[PDB]
């Protein structure tokens, strides 16, 4: 059974990984990794928002099934995740970094978690479908990140990711001490970074890499409010766009710092692989690179996520290691597919995970078997007044919301999604295609039931959270475990035995 | 707004409270409390098992709604409980003792919890409908408690309840120091004891009180296996009855220690009343006495709970204090009613709690209003192979399981439930009654959907729990908070100001 | 004096022999040989092309010294080879199979050659540094081997190797009949197979062994032309890469047949060991296993050789038999070291071979003495426009061409050579290392003189070959040499049978 | 394009051809040929020994460039020769007879070779500069040929040359059958005889032609060892001079048989000319007469070659045929010039041969353009302990060896090379001349680098050749080719065969 190192980053636009990292990015370690990887060019989040994407990623289940509709929705501890599936199959499992789990369970199957979460674990960020058009300024996104972009040597997120990286490498070193043990458990370590998520603020060393960058403005620029589709209009309102003057310089500084923070992450990818190499674990380790959702990065005038356009919904996915054929795949894939893919790679039978996952294993695709299943996405959080769903199949993307006109995009003819074929069909094929997707949509979702479930979930939490914020607060944030009385040299141990057990490799 | 003291005990057969405590029980404090209480004689659990009853009790929702089907089912933290409702209305809320909450949330709205739980917080005790007939010896009930009944000066449960009682009285004393503060929050303290739940083992002092007891044998004796209804048969097999030789003396000793432990609790009730009296909080404090489920106590040959017979499904309920007219109420009520009753007593509008509670406030009842709503019960844990549901309305009890013959009892004519009218109707009224109950059951429950929901919950947990018991274990048990650097006299405080703030009355 | 059996194969990627054959290969005979061998994990060709590698192998001399720069360069008969060295010390020496010797001398010291060569002996395959960028389609490598991989029960190469094997085993039987006369010379037999060189076509029996194989794709995928280093770009045009559509199925079928052909060879290794065992010559016989160069096998998008990346430049080397302690050695070694190692094992003095070899004996090192000399490589044939040289020492590989950026790899940190530390050093030590390798390069090669000598050799041959392909062709192909075999009436009929019999 | 017939003989003293053959020689065919020839009176070998001279002759390159330093040195097959140059231009090229090519390549560009070589093809005759003063008796020259001169009707060499002649004439006839087919390639046939090389033994018919010969003793007689220049001393020690009593009679017998064997050869020249005439190819055919090196023939007391004196270093050179103006040329020329002359005569461009030849075409000289380039010679085989070089320019000859005193000769004033002007200069002109030659010598050769290259070549071959003579020997001698395709066979047309093999038709 191979080891599994999952490297995850937050808010990474998948279009920036056309075939591994784009040429213009300074990312040598991720480019070298990509050359060894199966690379999934058209990979999509299951939900363009942090907590919904991450609960779905861990479970291999859609938000409608996990019930994690938004960034404040409880994730039930009884829902199996890839950590349960691997741990049940004999893996040691650990998390360093972020997963935005909401509720008192901050492990969800992970045997050990090395850091707290950067974000809250409580019900604060609960949207309210009963009050459409409101925004909550103290947690909603706003374009202050765009006007505030720049250069700093420490930030909240760099403190977090610096520590995530250090503890991940320390854990790989600790795990190598078991390498000569016949009865060692294989390990699965998830390293989950908060970059390149905003604030768009970067260390000067990485900012300086992009002085001459040719990609600091999007090809598709700002669409005025009057000309936006309704959901995009709700996002602009939710971001308080009217109270910010986003200049071209602001767009350029934000994209520049974002690219710089990819380069910041690339250095951390190199450290992890160097640790794997020197500990002699690289040949037995699968490495997956993934992200929860994208960032529009100013394309269409939009920033951040919360929508199904390519920049928000596309996220990179790469897998490398024993038994994995390197190569590029264009068939659309989903983050929903990661958990069943990991289970398959770990030797777990299809039947053991079939009842618990909505995705499919990608391993047959890596081995030349055509994948046919469509890619499904959902969104039911801020800037929605009712749930949205999307279907990505073949060359098409279809988006449905009961409150909006449908969208239908031919991504091979129209990769920038500039012509809505549901409004302006090119011919009778486009009209027949729209009908097929409507049928597919009715097959997969009951939208009235979806809306009612989201409303009931919000209403529960508004009662409960108001109560929990009265009197003394009981926090749910993960506190990594204290072990000082059992670490290093203590006088209930054999002193020379200790040094030998903590040294690795041995006898050289 | 009044203070609220909830006194809860575990596994207390409600037939023992015909009008407050039965005369033969040595329970002067509970009898004194009962005389000033609204007493609900025919009060029922929502589910005859610890965790399902308690989650349903806290939320005012049935197990089919809480999803807490058994003793290992996760109780979601987003479900509102009476703690949340009161806390949202401005109450300080606290729990001392047991609530058998499963999952990493061990507060469920309680602002403070003073003890850990006596029982596990994890998914270990999960039944499996895919293996009907199996029992799990390491946690299932078994009749060893009947054959091992006796006397001891300390037990696991007396250690627990002794501590529950001390910390509750300590908290009342601490709360009295705020009495003179016009800006104080009113308080709601739940004090939840594990007795008289088995093992049936009592301190000598209380065991000696029942030397001449005349209720040491049940009136309805052991029904042989072949004559038992199918569910009772499933219970006997789950208790491993074949491997125990339960003598008449075992029955008497179990019941004697059980009664003694009611007397053990009565002493603790008096302590709490005494603390309320001397702190001058009694007259502003509502007092509720309740239990999660009953105990058959050998009636029909059965022990413990897990069924809808009277000894297992009946639990006492009493309410006393400001605005509560004393009196005995015979109309059937249930534990589902406690949470909306609490909200009502605390001045919370019916509209604020309507979407979150399946029961009804008993306040109107206390003030003379006739109550008509029926009482519903559910069971879907060990010794069931498919869910069971019950309906209690007027003089009738109806019990349904897809796999079993229906049961229908006229508790007015047949309070010991010896004649099943669904099998042996007395006439056309009994037949029409059965039909009315079938139609009403079919409108309230889809029992096939109920069964599918229970099986999914079990299967989920069997995957998850096996994983969580591999490698290092992460416990969810509640750990009461440690505040020693901020307690008593510390040198960041004014040392004479401290003594005055900690003194009361002043 | 021990007998010496040299088993050589063609185009075998040394990364497939990490400690003997890799576990995933079906090769029980080579795994059993390895277990009693000194095994040289990091052994390198001296030049990643057939004839340059083989002339250098035979002489223990680099191409810059043999002058065999490419696959059409004459190998002078006056250059001593290990066959001369052993033959001078009293050995009977013979070759069965391929050595790709160019020119009229097809023995180069071998007393007897049992087969012709599979490949040409003339100046046809001559490159020309005056036309940098051309390709010659009728003999250049091309990716048709990759798109044409598969299964067949006979091929040109299997016909050849079947015969190589038969005659080698026949010769071992013949050599066993002299095994009772103390007056008999020790023997050195070189058995040189053309597999696993492409075509990637295998017998179905061996193809079937790899249905479940987990290694049918390389560890590094195809790198687009624009992202390749300049020499890799030259190679990619060389094989006309743009005129082939290499699918993943093509990659898988090519690697599967290649592994199948390793298994095909393993059966022949087992046959040779069986003959040694049954004739009772095994215990007195040194066995060496070697190859001329590797095969990239689709790694980086490259096939075949002509470069210094691991898959092309690494080749296996194992030695077993009397006086050889088994073990795995990680210090880099060279095919250049085979000839002085053979001479040393044969009791020849160091001074007798010192003037004629650029490598070193590996025997001290089998016996625990640390080997410090670096490993040197050269390439000056097709897809080069000027000579390339490489140095392998410690954990490092350094590659220099006057026309290209340097390459520097740390193979312990970067075994797949995905980070060029000359362009992208990690820190100060990488810079100091690059400088030291530049100093070492200057101490070993005059690159201007190298290029001039290559150009003069190419130009000579272009004049000569045009002339030689006018009029009647005189072939140089070796023809092995009936009226003296078996029972003939000028011999003693009864005495003959007892002489042909053994034991 | 003209046909080309190269008639080559071995060890013919060039002073015997002062204007074609000397008057006293019975050589009517070679004198008839000479009269229609451009004749190069002062023509020199490139190296006074068989294999080195011949490899240099074939390549138009000096030994230091061919690497063929001695009679056992491998001649690499990748070195272009006039055979390659002509073959590349469309010629059929063939050799009948000797060329003393060493190594497994016995064609060196020739498309067909009609005989094997009379001498070995392997590394046997290798000198060793590490053993100066030693001699290897089983192949070194010795003066036994001088004492054993005489008369016989067959010899090894006459068997050989008889066969060379027969097959060469047979081949000319075969080539004439292609005359009427205007599609045929032009041909170049090299006919290379072993005479007048020793043994000095002749058929009685030719021996009787010199009964009254007046040139049976050399003008310059024997020089005693103690008065010889150091190289001549090394030659005498290597010929084992101390073990032979060479009488005046021995000299006369040797020189008589030698002249007789020139007459033996002249008969064969007549045969070739007669075949060309009767086949009607004569007018379209260039005829070149040449030799590899000379023979001292007793002059100065020396025999054979291995030195730069006139008798060993001069060889005849004549060219006749279409476009060749007859006449005598005195400017010094070199065997190095044959290959570029042949190429020029075949219409090959100057630039196609310039990188490959150290000599110059003689066609401009034939056509009245003065030639100025000097004549260079080298020697690095037996009787040398380090390489020797020589320069021949205008009237002068300069000889250098690092180990010996220089020699400088004014061949106009001193045609017999009796006065060494480097030791006994006549005045400042001789001194400035010597200095000019020193400077010239130093610009052309690094003699230490030359010595090192020779030593390495010797040392290589000592390792190899010992090996090759253990166990079964594999020979490199040329074996000429097919009887099942000759004459009348029952897959051909019988009436078609006779007509195609008949000529004239
Ligand atoms: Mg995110
Ligand atoms: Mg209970
Ligand atoms: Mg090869
Ligand atoms: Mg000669």
């Amino acid at each position: 059974k191979p080891n599994i190192l999952i490297i995850m980053v937050d808010q990474l636009n998948g279009k920036l990984f056309p075939d591994g990292p784009a040429d213009f990015l300074h990312a040598p370690n991720l480019k070298a990794l990509a050359k060894r990887s199966a690379r999934f060019h058209n990979n999509y989040t299951s939900s363009p928002l942090a907590a919904p994407a991450r609960a779905s990623f861990m479970a291999g289940q859609l938000p409608s099934r996990t019930r994690v509709y938004d960034n404040a929705a409880e994730y039930q501890s009884s829902i199996p995740t890839y950590a349960h599936h691997l741990r049940r199959a004999g893996y040691y499992t650990a998390l360093s970094g972020k997963m935005h789990l909401v509720g008192p369970d901050q492990l969800h199957g992970f045997e050990e978690r090395l850091t707290t979460d950067i974000y809250p674990a409580d019900f604060g960020w609960t949207p309210d479908y009963r009050k459409p058009g409101e925004r909550i300024d103290w947690w909603y996104h706003n374009l202050g990140s765009v006007t505030g972009a720049g250069v700093a040597e420490i930030t909240n997120q760099m403190e977090y990711d610096d520590e995530v990286a250090f503890l991940a490498n320390q854990k790989l070193y600790q795990l190598s001490r078991e390498n000569d043990d016949e009865s060692r458990r294989p390990w699965c370590l998830t390293v989950s970074f908060t970059h390149p998520h905003d604030p768009y603020v970067a260390r000067r060393k990485f900012w300086d890499l992009y002085e001459d960058c040719e990609h600091l403005t999007p090809e598709v620029g700002a669409i005025p409010l009057d000309e936006q589709d309704p959901h995009s209009q709700r996002i602009m309102l939710s971001c308080d766009y009217q109270n910010f003057d986003v200049t071209e310089e602001n767009v350029r500084r934000s994209r520049r710092a974002y690219f710089a923070n990819i380069s910041y992450l690339d250095e951390k990818v190199g450290e992890l692989i160097d640790t794997l190499t020197r500990t002699r674990m690289l040949d037995d380790t699968l490495i997956l690179f993934c992200s929860d959702h994208g960032d529009m990065l100013g394309e269409r005038g939009l920033w951040f996520k919360m929508n199904f356009f390519e920049g928000s919904a596309r996220v990179p996915l790469m897998i490398a290691g024993p038994g994995i054929a390197p190569g590029l795949h264009l068939t659309p894939t989903s983050n929903l597919d990661v958990t069943p893919t990991l289970a398959d790679l770990a030797g777990i039978s299809l039947e053991e995970v079939r009842p618990w996952t909505d995705g499919v294993s990608l391993v047959p695709m890596v081995n030349g078997v055509e994948r046919t299943e469509p890619v499904l996405m959902e969104y039911a959080a801020e800037a929605s007044y009712a749930p949205l769903v999307a279907i990505r199949e073949g060359k098409w993307k279809y988006v449905y919301c009961a409150l909006d006109p449908e969208q239908l995009f031919d991504l091979e003819a129209d990769p920038l999604e500039l012509t809505n074929l549901a409004e302006n069909p090119r011919g009778p094929v486009d009209q027949a295609t729209l009908t097929a997707f409507r049928d597919m949509r009715a097959a997969h979702w009951d939208m009235e039931a979806f809306d009612a479930a989201v409303r009931e979930s919000q209403a529960r939490r508004w009662v409960v959270y108001e109560a929990l914020r009265n009197g003394a607060y009981y926090p749910w944030d993960h506190q990594p475990l204290q072990k000082a009385s059992e670490r290093y040299m203590r006088n209930h141990m054999n002193l020379d035995t200790l040094e030998e057990s903590k040294r690795y490799p041995r006898g050289e």
